[PDB]
């Protein structure tokens, strides 16, 4: 029943208990393993209120008040509500535990060291796109802060049963223009095509640049998606250098300071958030390898070997590879230059592993996904390469969710 | 959509349908529940006629003869066989068919377009451990070819009811000592720590250099094993050099070409094969990346980093992401100045595309391990990365097997 977990690096051996409390199917069967897949094919009141009381019986052992008063006068409280209308509402401080769970909870995460350090905005009390652009503004003030950035989560109003949800379209609050050209290409980020041109569509007047900025789409239920431009005083920015080639600032390249995540949904005790954005810091595989070199994305890999001179004919010169790594460097120098938060892949995956550590004593187990948290490169050098890994789902949760068109 | 696993490559942004994995019979490692993909070791007469005809079965198919007077007589052949002795034989071309298709059906490899290229030695006739040993001889000088290698297995007689196995004790053909020093570090590779001492148990006289070749430790049935010393000149080795950094020369690193795996069982039809040890080539990165950086094995990336004058007190320096490009780099160079074939990561996940492409249309699928598919640097910089997979097992196969001792 319960997996057997060993570190090959270190010869150690634990026992993943925390499995046994996942109420929630992956996509793997005995007859064949799907735990490299990126999306699942996913994609009533009886099982409503006991998610809920399994949340609230979470939420009152995490205070140490479990069984007291308060607790069993939550669960009637719940339980009233679902029996009248279908649905319930949480208090404040359970939503924020909520929040720290579900980012505790995150297998893809590598971030996870920091999760009992997240800032909470309750946007529950929104009605439209409008103070809805006004949340999102306070939380990339907040969240940037000058360059010392901070974890956050601004949660907009949970889904209905009536009605459309609300959303944030855009995939991250700050995103750069894909521009699809005459001449088949992609002129800036080609991950964003489809959302520029719903940009475009629902009016925006695009730029012509590798780097413009989007405008945010959003949504109040059932109401067409409305555009706003962030204002560009807002959105920090890394011009990015290398320590020591001169010629690489001329490449004109760069990449803004806040990883917000826009276009997942938050589950909490059966609850689901449809717009929650979440935020940290950039580990600089993100920028360095996958944004500038996946061969979908910016694809500079070849321009920097030609920058480097390097032997582009063949494979085995590991032009690749090298260039790779001064573009990794390049984007912690400009980062650390900058005094904008950022951490690298080394000491990103050491602090996995503490936190590893720690969540085996704390709950005796932590759900991770091994292919998310291997860094894109230099994955063997890094301690998390060597560490076997056990993946499942538990709430609170983030998901997936459709796309609103 | 087709009740298969769906399939995507995020690159090309292409899709395929696995429907290989339906003719699955054995159970992996994960469940609905959890997902156990990362791990390395996870965990009668009918059972085995049943094995049997479907490996026959797969033989005929093959041959494009299925439903023949020749499959049925055949078939006929195997459960007489096995009703009158509990055992039955291979024909020597179903033996050629089935290696072939064990490597084909190996999740874990990335070398599988050669799989059509296999040199099948047949030692179902040895008898001796003396005589396991001429054969292992053989093999070497065959598939090592002076520098240009060959693919080759050696099979040697199947378990028989309650007579003894062949074994051969050591993981692989080619092994450097591990001696485990009195002040608790090891001198040569720390892999191989217990196979020296058991080989020393065994009468052997030790040396005491980092890349001393163990002997040869063979067991033929219901004898204690008989130690082997393998003559110099049959084991191909390469001194490491750098292309440009003249000192990496200095350090005194070498490798051996052939790369033969010793201490797996081949299984065809039910059948079990315990000594069937077969070699390839290298793919660099397994030299330069896992043999010699990995924190336990050589572990030489800070003694490279300090020659190469790095700043090994930060991580953000990416000092150990520069040592081990320049160590992959001279694991490719000194093989190809040497003449003994090599394939660099790049070369080899793009072949594994190409073999990905031909299994689709050949089989419908083909079953791969993720994890161990991405070469350990440069993940992302491959197409691999980028190709989802699914995992389940097929027979033929190769599987691992408790120690002898
Ligand atoms: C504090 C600094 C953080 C760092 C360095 C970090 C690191 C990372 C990295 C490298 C990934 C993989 C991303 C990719 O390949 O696109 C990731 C994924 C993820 N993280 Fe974090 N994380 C941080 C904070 C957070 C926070 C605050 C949350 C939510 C409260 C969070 C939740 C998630 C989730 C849900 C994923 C999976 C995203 C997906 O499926 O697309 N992380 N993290
Ligand atoms: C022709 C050149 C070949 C190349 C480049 C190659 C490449 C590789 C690589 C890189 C691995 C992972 C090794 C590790 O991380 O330790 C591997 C594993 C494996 N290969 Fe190959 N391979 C080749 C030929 C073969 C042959 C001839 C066979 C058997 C007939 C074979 C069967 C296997 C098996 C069973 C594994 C998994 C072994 C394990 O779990 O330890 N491969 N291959
Ligand atoms: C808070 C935080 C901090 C940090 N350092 N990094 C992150 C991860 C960022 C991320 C962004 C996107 C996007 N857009 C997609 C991904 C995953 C790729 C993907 C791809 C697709 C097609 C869908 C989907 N849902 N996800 C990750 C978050
Ligand atoms: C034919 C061929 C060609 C090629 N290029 N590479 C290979 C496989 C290499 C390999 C070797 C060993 C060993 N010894 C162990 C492994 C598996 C790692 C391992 C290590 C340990 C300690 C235990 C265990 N069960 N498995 C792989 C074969
Ligand atoms: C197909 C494969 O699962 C996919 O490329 C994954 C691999 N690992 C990853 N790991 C992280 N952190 N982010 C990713 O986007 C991916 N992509
Ligand atoms: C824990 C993890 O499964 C383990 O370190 C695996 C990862 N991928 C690998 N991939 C290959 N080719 N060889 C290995 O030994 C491993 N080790
Ligand atoms: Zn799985």
């Amino acid at each position: 029943k319960f997996p057997r977990v060993k570190n090959w690096e270190l010869g150690s051996i634990t026992y993943d208990t925390l499995c046994a409390q996942s109420q929630q199917d992956g996509p793997c069967t005995p007859r064949r393993c799907l735990g490299s897949l990126v999306l699942p094919r996913k994609l009533p009141a009886e099982q409503l209120l006991s998610q809920a009381r399994d949340f609230i019986n979470q939420y009152y052992s995490s205070i140490k008040r479990s069984g007291s008063q308060a607790h069993e006068e939550r669960l009637q409280e719940v339980e009233a509500e679902v029996a009248s209308t279908g649905t319930y509402h949480l208090r404040e401080s359970e939503l924020v535990f909520g929040a720290k769970q579900a980012w505790r909870n995150a297998p893809r995460c590598v971030g996870r060291i920091q999760w009992g350090k997240l800032q909470v905005f309750d946007a529950r009390d929104c009605s439209s796109a409008q103070e809805m652009f006004t949340y999102i503004c306070n939380h990339i003030k907040y969240a940037t802060n000058r360059g010392n950035l901070r974890s956050a989560i601004t949660v907009f109003p949970q889904r209905a049963p009536g009605r459309g949800d609300f959303r944030i379209w855009n995939s991250q609050l700050v995103r750069y223009a894909g521009y699809r050209q005459q001449d088949g290409s992609v002129r800036g980020d080609p991950a964003n095509v489809e959302i520029t041109e719903l940009c475009i569509q629902h009016g925006w007047t695009p730029g012509n640049g590798r780097f413009d900025v989007l405008p945010l789409l959003l949504q109040a239920p059932d109401e067409a998606p409305e555009l706003f431009v962030l204002p560009p005083e807002l959105v920090l920015e890394v011009p990015l250098e290398h320590p020591t080639l001169e010629w690489f600032a001329a490449l004109g390249l760069r990449w803004y300071a806040l990883p917000a995540v826009s276009n997942m949904l938050l589950e909490i005790g059966g609850l689901e958030f449809s717009a929650a954005p979440f935020s940290g810091w950039y580990m600089s595989t993100e920028i360095g390898t996958r944004n500038l070199c996946d061969p979908h994305r910016y694809n500079i890999l070849e321009d920097v070997a030609v920058c480097m001179d390097l032997d582009t004919r063949t494979t085995s010169s590991l032009w690749k590879d090298k260039a790779a790594v001064e573009i990794n460097l390049a984007v912690l120098h400009s980062f650390q230059l900058a005094k904008v938060t950022i951490v690298d892949h080394h000491a990103a995956t050491v602090s996995f592993m503490k936190h590893l550590d720690n969540e085996q004593k704390a709950r005796g187990g932590c759900p991770a996904d091994w292919a998310w948290i291997v860094p894109p490169i230099s994955g063997s050098l890094t301690p998390v390469f060597h560490q076997e890994m056990v993946n499942y789902i538990l709430s609170p949760a983030f998901r997936y969710q459709p796309d609103p068109w």
